[PDB]
């Protein structure tokens, strides 16, 4: 039986074994090649299952132990696309890095994700939580040398993603979790394609639906541009109203030490809310009272039944032992707050 009240989650991803690849990175190399790699990813994956469930999160996910990184993996597996021809590219509008080349034409041929879904969900019977990187967020992190356009070539990823993700359907996601960074910097392009494109992202799906929209990484460039967002961050609010319209059907959203207003919740009331409670961008491990007075303000803006406990980004960058700690008091705050709302203590 699944945890029917303030179950938890994380955004992703998490730290991979020493042996696998380099610790504390984005992008890290693969350490194993080959049949020892199909074999390493496959061991990661069962790792990091069990570190969730000992950890108590409710809704587990692959902790993107089989892919280099959560947007350009993806893209590397389509048709269209030089791996190996790399660009430095300015991305989320902001900082440099190191990217794939669209040099023709793109399709989804292989299946990606699909046997590593299978596979881990003959591991479990919990919830399944599989995240795909949105189709701006796609746009965002490559060198486009043959479309020529965001938009063009946003809308063929979106029914590349919609096949990926209809087949995650079927080999028994429960849900499907599109990570679009880039909606909070673009924000006319959100109106004018952006939303349309998650929407054709989604279409025909029965599954729940999650967009992530986070302000990044645990990492020094996204650490300085917060220190430049102000007092009060309010970027959801320019995507909020047609969130709300739309058919995605959970909102994950970056709230724990941030200074993002808790009344934006307001625009997407209705929606199942993915509440992060836990800073992935200090080391400092929280409380489990801190992470239940988050949860708590939200409860203010979210229904009790609509509150999802999660993490405000992913936690690949860390340490095993920093995301322990913070796992551990994900679901130790999370428990907090349920036995308030249950009167169990
Ligand atoms: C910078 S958005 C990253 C989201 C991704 N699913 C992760 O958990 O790492
Ligand atoms: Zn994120």
């Amino acid at each position: 039986l699944n945890q029917a009240l303030l179950p938890t989650s994380t955004a992703g991803s998490l730290p991979k074994p020493l042996w696998l690849a380099e610790p504390e990175t984005l992008w890290s190399p693969w350490k194993l090649q080959g049949e020892e790699l199909i074999t390493g990813k496959h061991d990661a994956l069962r790792l990091s299952l069990q570190d969730q469930q000992l950890a108590g999160i409710d809704i587990v996910s692959d902790g993107e132990q089989t892919r280099q990184h959560f947007v350009t993996t993806f893209i590397e597996h389509l048709n269209g696309v030089d791996f190996s021809k790399r660009k430095i590219v300015k991305i989320r509008d902001r900082y440099d890095a190191s990217v794939p080349t669209v040099v023709g034409p793109v399709s989804r041929q292989k299946s990606v994700f699909v046997e590593d879904a299978k596979f881990l969900r003959k591991q479990t019977t919990q919830p399944i939580k599989w995240a795909l990187p949105g189709p701006m967020t796609m746009i965002d992190t490559l060198y486009d040398d043959h479309y020529k356009s965001r938009e063009k070539l946003a809308w063929e990823f979106a029914k590349i993603l919609n096949e990926e993700a209809k087949e995650l359907e079927a080999a028994g996601v429960d849900i499907i979790q599109f990570d679009e960074p880039a909606f909070n910097v673009f924000f006319d392009e959100v109106n004018d394609w952006g939303i349309a494109c998650l929407e054709r992202a989604i279409e025909g799906l029965k599954c729940e639906t999650a967009v992530h929209i986070c302000y990044g990484y645990g990492i020094k460039a996204n650490t300085d541009w917060k220190k430049t967002l102000g007092s009060e961050w309010r970027q959801y609010e320019e995507v909020f109203p047609k969130l709300q319209k739309s058919n995605i059907d959970i909102i994950s959203l970056e709230c724990h030490n941030s200074h993002v207003p808790m009344e934006l919740l307001e625009l997407i009331r209705g929606k199942k809310v993915m509440v992060g409670a836990i800073d992935v961008a200090t080391d400092t491990i929280e409380t489990a009272e801190e992470v239940a007075d988050t949860l708590r303000k939200a409860l203010k803006f979210v229904d009790a039944d609509k509150l999802y406990p999660c993490t405000n980004c992913g936690m690949t960058p860390l340490s095993h032992q920093v995301t322990r700690g913070k796992l551990n008091a994900l679901s130790a705050g999370a428990e907090i707050v349920r036995k308030e709302l249950l009167a169990l203590r």
